[PDB]
């Protein structure tokens, strides 16, 4: 799993681009 840096906390991923989904409030590929 790749963590993105980014969260889903607040909103959903944006880097769901890069591949990244919403994985335990986090952004994780």
């Amino acid at each position: 799993a790749i963590p993105c840096g980014e969260s889903c906390v607040y909103i959903p991923c944006i880097s769901v681009v890069i591949g990244c989904s919403c994985r335990n409030k986090v952004c994780y590929r």
